[PDB]
């Protein structure tokens, strides 16, 4: 297994509603331009990150898609390198409650990452894994199931209420 190096959190609601904190742990030892990427983000030291953006896309089952804090709809976000920046590992598989970069093809990497809840083999070797859920694997559940309409937008807000590396 990866080791993990170093740790987010995620404060989360729903509708403004509280409904608990996710723990990130991160494989700073495999991919560490990955990791300094996501921390910063949940830092905000660059002026802009994922405080205050939303998971735009659930998946029942799936996934929960989110970091997009520029468009909050998937087609936005950027990296603390840049729009986007390369793949810099492949070779770690998906599991369930993987972090992983969205992506739009190879070497496309920004800001989106999402967090699985299943199995999800056909993004081996395609998205960049860099972390996995630590604690509140619970409260991603809770997200899971939130409803959604078009394209699975969750038709409460589920918000990043704060974040930050512990």
């Amino acid at each position: 297994m990866p080791v993990v190096t170093d740790k987010v959190y995620f404060d989360i609601t729903i509708g403004d509603e509280p409904v608990g904190r996710v723990v990130i742990g991160l494989f700073g030892n495999d991919v560490p331009k990955t990791v300094e990427n996501f921390k910063q983000l949940a830092s905000g030291e660059n002026g802009f990150g994922y405080k205050g953006s939303i998971f735009h896309r659930v998946i029942r089952n799936f996934m929960i898609q989110g970091g997009d804090f520029t468009n909050f709809d998937g087609t936005g976000g950027k990296s603390i390198y840049g729009t986007r920046f390369d793949d810099e590992n492949l070779k770690i598989k998906h599991f369930v409650g993987a972090v992983s970069m969205a992506n739009a093809g190879p070497n496309s990497n920004g800001s989106q990452f999402f967090v699985t809840t299943a199995p999800t083999p056909w993004l081996d070797g395609r998205h960049v894994v860099f972390g996995k859920v630590v604690e509140g694997m619970d409260v991603v559940k809770k997200v899971e199931n939130t409803k959604t309409g078009l394209n699975d937008k969750p038709k409460k807000a589920v918000k990043i209420n704060d974040c930050g590396v512990l």
